[PDB]
C-alpha cells in the first residue's frame, strides 16, 4: 500500500498538511470546507490501510484516490488514470481570479488562533497553496511552522502588532521569493526537460560545493532532480518523502561535501532542509590545476567527448563551476552550451586541436555582456532610485513588447526593477549570481503569465526558443516596430477617486497603470515628455483627494486632463 508507507514516514500532521496543499492546488476555486472535509475522508482511509494492508482499495495509486477524491466537488474526471490526472496539473491558474487577502485587527487574528489552532493553520496553508499552485511543498510547512511562532510569541507580548506585522511581512516576501524561484525550476523540467534542470543544478551545486567531486555532485543532482520532478508534477507526499531522505543523507557525508553544513545538520527536519538549500558557497580548494590542461591543450578532448558527451559535458560544467562562484548559473550554463557547439564542430574537422584551440577566447565576450548589463543599471538605478527605476524600466518594457496586458507589464516591470535593491549593494564579485540569476526568475514569470493568453510572438520567441539565453533575448530587443498604436477611450483609467484610502503602494501601482497605458498610445512618445505627464497625474489625485468635494474633478478635472494629454 502507497498510500500506508507515506503515511508512516511523515506521519500524521505533515501527511494531513501536505494533502491539504496539493487539494488547494488542484482545486484553487473550491471552498476551504469542501478540502478540509476531503482532507479527513482520506486520511481516515489512510489509517485502516495501515492495520488492513489490503483493506477496500489500499492498493490503488496516490493518484486514483486523490483523483476519485477531487472529483466529488468538481472534463478532467470524465478522464481516466494516467492522463486523468495530467488534466488537473493543466489546469492549474498561476494568476487565479482570487479575492484579495487582506489581514484584520491583529486582536481578530490572535483570537482566532488561540481558539482554533489547527485551524487557523490548515486556513494557511490553503490561502496559501491556492494562489501559488506550484509552491514547493515541503518549504510551505517550513514557512508555516515560522507563521505559527509568529503568533505564539507575539500573540503574548507588549505591542503585539509592533511584533507580528514586521515578521508576517519578512514572510510574504521570502515567501514570493520562493514561489518564483519554484516556478522557474518547474518550468525547466516541464518546457526543457530534466536534461537542462541536472545542467542547472550541477552548475549550482558546484559553486556551492567546491570540495566535492563530480561523483558526489552528480548523486546529489540525481536525486534532487526526482524531488523536483515530483514536487512539480503533483506527487507532493514523495517529495515531501524524498526530500528528508536527501537531507539526511547530505548530513551523513558533510565531510565528503562541505564543512558549511555545520549548523544546518544540528536542527530540525523541517529546518535542517530549509538550511542546506540556502546555505552559503564553501570556500574554494587549495590549487585546482588549470582548466584549459584537460579541456583545450590535451589531444584527448574529442576522443572524450565521443566515448561519453553527456558525462564530459557535466565534468567541464562541474570544474568551471566549482571555480567560478562570482559567474550566473545562466553564463556557467551559456559557457557550457558554447564548448559543446564548438566540439560539435570542431570535432567533425581535420585538426580538431586547432580548431578548438581559441575557444576560450568565445567565451570572453559572454563574460562581459552580463557585467557591463549590470554596472549600467545599478548605476542609473543609484542615481534614480527604486520607483524611478521601476518606471523606466516599464517604459522600455511596454515599447519592447506593447501587445503584453497591462497588469502583467506592470508586475513583471516592478520586479525587474527590485534587483537594484536586491542586488546593487553587493560588491562587483557577488553582483553578477544575484542579478542575473534573479532576472531569469523574473522573466519567467512573464513567460508563464503570457503563455497562457499568448498576444505576442517576440515574448514567444525569447520565451521558448532557449531557457539559458532568455535574459539576452529579451535585453537585444527594442521597440516593436509594427506595433499599431491604441485608440484612446472613456473606460481607458476608471479615475475613480477610490484610490485616495489605497496604500501609498498601490497608489503607485495605480498610477503606472497609467503610463503603461499612455506609453501604448504614444510609442514614439520620448522619455522626455513622459517624464513629465506623470507629475501632471499626480497632481490629479493630489488635489482631487484633498479638494473637499464629490468625485467631481475625478469626471470634471479627469475627463480635462485628458485634453491636456
Ligand atoms: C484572522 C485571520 C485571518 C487572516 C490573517 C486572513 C488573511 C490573510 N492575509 C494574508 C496575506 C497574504 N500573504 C501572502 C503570501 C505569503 N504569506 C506567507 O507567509 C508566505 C510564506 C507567503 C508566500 C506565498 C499573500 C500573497 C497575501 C495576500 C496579498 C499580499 O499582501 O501579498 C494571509 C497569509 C499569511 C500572512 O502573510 O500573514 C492570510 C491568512 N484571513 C483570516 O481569516
Amino acid at each position: 500500500s502507497e498510500v500506508a508507507h507515506r503515511f508512516k514516514d511523515l506521519g500524521e500532521e505533515n501527511f494531513k498538511a501536505l494533502v491539504l496543499i496539493a487539494f488547494a492546488q488542484y482545486l484553487q476555486q473550491c471552498p476551504f470546507e469542501d478540502h478540509v472535509k476531503l482532507v479527513n475522508e482520506v486520511t481516515e482511509f489512510a489509517k485502516t490501510c495501515v492495520a488492513d494492508e489490503s483493506a477496500e482499495n489500499c492498493d490503488k495509486s496516490l493518484h486514483t484516490l486523490f483523483g476519485d477524491k477531487l472529483c466529488t466537488v468538481a472534463d478532467c474526471c470524465a478522464k481516466q488514470e494516467p492522463e486523468r490526472n495530467e488534466c488537473f496539473l493543466q489546469h492549474k491558474d498561476d494568476n487565479p481570479n482570487l479575492p484579495r487577502l487582506v489581514r484584520p485587527e491583529v486582536d481578530v487574528m490572535c483570537t482566532a488562533f488561540h481558539d482554533n489552532e489547527e485551524t487557523f493553520l490548515k486556513k494557511y496553508l490553503y490561502e496559501i497553496a491556492r494562489r501559488h499552485p506550484y509552491f514547493y511543498a515541503p518549504e510551505l510547512l517550513f514557512f508555516a511552522k515560522r507563521y505559527k511562532a509568529a503568533f505564539t510569541e507575539c500573540c503574548q507580548a507588549a505591542d503585539k502588532a509592533a511584533c507580528l506585522l514586521p515578521k508576517l511581512d519578512e514572510l510574504r516576501d521570502e515567501g514570493k521569493a520562493s514561489s518564483a524561484k519554484q516556478r522557474l525550476k518547474c518550468a525547466s523540467l516541464q518546457k526543457f526537460g530534466e536534461r537542462a534542470f541536472k545542467a542547472w543544478a550541477v552548475a549550482r551545486l558546484s559553486q556551492r560545493f567546491p570540495k566535492a567531486e563530480f561523483a558526489e555532485v552528480s548523486k546529489l543532482v540525481t536525486d534532487l532532480t526526482k524531488v523536483h520532478t515530483e514536487c512539480c508534477h503533483g506527487d507532493l507526499l514523495e517529495c515531501a518523502d524524498d526530500r528528508a531522505d536527501l537531507a539526511k543523507y547530505i548530513c551523513e557525508n558533510q565531510d565528503s561535501i562541505s564543512s558549511k553544513l555545520k549548523e544546518c545538520c544540528e536542527k530540525p527536519l523541517l529546518e535542517k532542509s530549509h538550511c542546506i538549500a540556502e546555505v552559503e558557497n564553501d570556500e574554494m580548494p587549495a590549487d585546482l590545476p588549470s582548466l584549459a590542461a584537460d579541456f583545450v591543450e590535451s589531444k584527448d578532448v574529442c576522443k572524450n567527448y565521443a566515448e561519453a558527451k553527456d558525462v564530459f559535458l557535466g565534468m567541464f560544467l562541474y570544474e568551471y563551476a566549482r571555480r567560478h562562484p562570482d559567474y550566473s548559473v545562466v553564463l556557467l550554463l551559456r559557457l557550457a552550451k558554447t564548448y559543446e557547439t564548438t566540439l560539435e564542430k570542431c570535432c567533425a574537422a581535420a585538426d580538431p586541436h586547432e580548431c578548438y584551440a581559441k575557444v576560450f577566447d568565445e567565451f570572453k565576450p559572454l563574460v562581459e555582456e552580463p557585467q557591463n548589463l549590470i554596472k549600467q543599471n545599478c548605476e542609473l538605478f543609484e542615481q534614480l532610485g527604486e520607483y524611478k527605476f521601476q518606471n523606466a524600466l516599464l517604459v522600455r518594457y511596454t515599447k519592447k513588447v506593447p501587445q503584453v496586458s497591462t497588469p502583467t507589464l506592470v508586475e513583471v516591470s516592478r520586479n525587474l526593477g527590485k534587483v537594484g535593491s536586491k542586488c546593487c549593494k553587493h560588491p562587483e564579485a557577488k553582483r553578477m549570481p544575484c542579478a542575473e540569476d534573479y532576472l531569469s526568475v523574473v522573466l519567467n514569470q512573464l513567460c508563464v503569465l503570457h503563455e497562457k493568453t499568448p498576444v505576442s510572438d517576440r515574448v514567444t520567441k525569447c520565451c521558448t526558443e532557449s531557457l539559458v539565453n532568455r535574459r539576452p533575448c529579451f535585453s537585444a530587443l527594442e521597440v516593436d516596430e509594427t506595433y499599431v498604436p491604441k485608440e484612446f477611450n472613456a473606460e481607458t483609467f476608471t479615475f475613480h477617486a477610490d484610490i485616495c484610502t489605497l496604500s501609498e503602494k498601490e497608489r503607485q501601482i495605480k498610477k503606472q497603470t497609467a503610463l503603461v497605458e499612455l506609453v501604448k498610445h504614444k510609442p514614439k512618445a520620448t522619455k522626455e515628455q513622459l517624464k513629465a505627464v506623470m507629475d501632471d497625474f499626480a497632481a490629479f489625485v493630489e488635489k482631487c483627494c484633498k479638494a473637499d468635494d464629490k468625485e467631481t474633478c475625478f469626471a470634471e478635472e479627469g475627463k480635462k486632463l485628458v485634453a491636456a494629454s
